[PDB]
């Protein structure tokens, strides 16, 4: 049934992937080689271009990305060789950097060795490469909420963070034969930070609030052709709305509503005053402000919706399904004001794909 | 199977709403007459208290409704008895002055005789009882665009808009065994509009921006048991993103953050300014402030929020499945700051419900 599985996504994949790549001639061959080298070890390898389109294909198939209109471009780096810690650990801190690029963003994704048997040879802890720890103790909540658990699950190996709201978590993640994790600091000199600072407001620096620059999901399991790609971080860069309407504004996340409605000089009171929408507003404006100013990328959920109105062209001109969940597309903020509101999406999955799966620690 | 599909929709909501009202022991032979009436006459008459119930459990079943915790204190008024087009003239009248109530708006319903063999013996034109008209021609835009075809066909029957922004739409209602639906021009003495106003920024009254006091969707098909209430006009009062996030905001609409912007005295050049997003919060505070100074009823969408979490709990604590459309319970403004956006909800149909029908123009 599992060579079967495998076998099925292959063919698929391989069809689809060269029908895409103007090699429609080369798809027998290459299917009857496939079939022998799964027949004989149970598996088979991606060329170098495989591994790069079906990368590429499985961004363009994320139904809750609005960011799909560039999924041409992304920078796929070929890990598989990777055999030790410190090349995992070198791979993971090279990403940060190149993906980084001094604020000019670049979309990247490093693929590390797939699972075997369904057994993974690298197994990473983090959510994204760069996140702020988060502590509750007696009441007391310092830092990110929802790196609780990982955040425990990191000092209970040995790590101790300073409790600032802001600690860097450091890397942790597992090889195949080792019972635990390792875990590694970042260094400072590869991680950019943004202070916020409101264009009009001096007194919003009082917050002292600040985010990183890269978001770069770590955790989830890229699927090509059958072959499960269980560690491979991506990043693109930041839609400002996932900060300053999520991050900072849940009550579950940082939860600066108030403090913010305190220091733009607006009572928060009463519900009729509007005072969260006002709040998440100059809060979102900041966000934005902050990054620019500092020449980090970040899109505005504006721009990024009418990017992906265009995607949505591309992929009807190129005679290709879209697919899309319209519930994470919506952006946080002025949803209404967007295209994307007022259409529907088929939320089908298509593979290659980025999935969820469990989490080691909890 | 007519029959038959009538009789099945009749036990089972002649069960539901007898076990709601304490009455289970009466059902069996309340089934048993009605049984004989399908039989005999095709069809059968519900009681007042099964009209009014079922009129209220339509309301809580209605996926898209934020506003249902307030589903048992509906008023229904039972209007089976009209014969002649004065009569609903004048039940349409009495609706929109009962539903006023002085500003102190009251959740109403009226219905009108039921569809007998499918066959209709009241069909309401209007999409709500008060409503602006609309006008397009040589390019020139006036009204509401959404009512443009609804006043076009008015304008067939003799009706003249003034060509206002704020044309009142009359009343347009069609009797059985009429080729032609009648129109009456709405007495101004029984409409309440408000006035768009700003609690601090003076030149808001420069756009010289109101609505109407009442929303009364007066197309949808009630269906109780089988039975289908074609006209069945109903009410409550306004959620203020209704106002100011769709009906002045949308670019479809009335398409006013432009000027919104302008008077507010914010740029509108670049997306990254948000200024589409302030400008929404700016006119969505200005609604709320207007009715609120005005003395007429108005929810805005925190508290309608907090109130829809007390009709979940009140659902579950009462054993009734929830059910609820996303999609249509975010606000259009803010919705992740809503508990709503973080769960999610079973959309599946339950009845007895209000359901969209054809309009008989277009
Ligand atoms: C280039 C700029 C990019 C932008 C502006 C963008 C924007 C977004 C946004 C706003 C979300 C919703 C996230 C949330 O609410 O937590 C998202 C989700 C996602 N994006 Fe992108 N994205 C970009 C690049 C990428 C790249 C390079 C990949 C993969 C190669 C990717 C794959 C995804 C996936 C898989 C999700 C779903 C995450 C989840 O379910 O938690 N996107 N994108
Ligand atoms: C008491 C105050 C009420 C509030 C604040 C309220 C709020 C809302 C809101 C905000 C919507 C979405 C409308 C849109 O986006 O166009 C809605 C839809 C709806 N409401 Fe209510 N509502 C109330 C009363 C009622 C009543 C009395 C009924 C029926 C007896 C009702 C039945 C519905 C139905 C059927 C829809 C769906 C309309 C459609 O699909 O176009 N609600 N409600
Ligand atoms: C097709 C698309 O889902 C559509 O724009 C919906 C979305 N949610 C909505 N929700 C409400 N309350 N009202 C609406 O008119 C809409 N429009
Ligand atoms: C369960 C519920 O649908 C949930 O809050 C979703 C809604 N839409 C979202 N959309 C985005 N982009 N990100 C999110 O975290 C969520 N949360
Ligand atoms: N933009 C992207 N978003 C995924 C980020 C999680 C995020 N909402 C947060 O950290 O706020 N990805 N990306 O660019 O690959
Ligand atoms: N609140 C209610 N909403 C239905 C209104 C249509 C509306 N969005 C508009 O005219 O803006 N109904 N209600 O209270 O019965």
């Amino acid at each position: 049934e599992e060579k079967e599985i495998l076998w099925n996504e292959a063919k698929a994949f391989i069809a689809a992937c060269y029908q895409e790549l103007g090699k429609a001639a080369e798809v027998k061959d290459r299917l009857a080689d496939i079939k022998s080298e799964i027949d004989l070890t149970g598996s088979y390898v991606h060329t170098k271009e495989e591994l790069e389109h079906g990368a590429k294909m499985a961004w363009r198939n994320s139904n809750r990305c609005i960011g799909r209109l560039f999924w041409n471009s992304l920078n796929v780096i070929d890990r598989r060789d990777v055999r030790t810690k410190e090349e995992v650990r070198d791979a993971l801190f090279h990403h940060i950097e190149t993906a980084t690029n001094n604020g000019k963003i670049r979309p990247t994704i490093t693929i590390f060795p797939p699972e075997e048997k369904g057994e993974k040879q690298v197994e990473i802890w983090n959510h994204q490469l760069i996140r702020y720890a988060g502590y509750e103790s007696d009441g007391e909540r310092i830092g990110d909420p929802a790196s609780c658990s990982l955040t425990a699950a990191c000092e209970e190996l040995g790590w101790r963070g300073e409790r600032t709201d802001f600690d860097l978590l450091p890397l942790i993640f597992r090889m195949k034969g080792d019972e635990q994790p390792v875990w590694y600091e970042l260094p400072r000199s590869l991680v950019i930070e943004v202070p916020i600072t409101h264009p009009d407001i001096e007194a919003f620096s009082d917050l002292e609030l600040k985010w990183y620059g890269v978001p770069i999901i770590s955790d989830m399991k890229l699927e090509v052709g059958g072959i499960h790609y269980n560690a491979a971080p991506f990043n693109g860069w930041y839609m400002g709305t996932e900060i300053g309407a999520r991050n900072l504004a849940d009550e579950k996340r940082y939860d600066k509503l108030k403090k913010v409605a305190s220091v733009i000089g607006i009572a928060a009171d009463y519900n009729t005053d509007l005072w969260k929408d006002q709040a998440l507003v100059e809060l979102n404006k900041a966000v934005l402000h902050s990054y620019k100013k500092q020449g980090v990328s970040i899109v505005d959920h504006h721009t990024a919706a009418s990017q992906f109105k265009r995607f949505e062209e591309q992929a009807e001109e190129a005679g290709r399904k879209l697919t899309g969940d319209w519930t994470w597309l919506i952006p946080p903020i002025s949803p209404a004001a967007t295209h994307i509101f007022h259409r529907s999406y088929d939320n089908s999955i298509v593979k290659p794909n980025y999935f969820y799966q469990d989490k080691p620690y909890e």
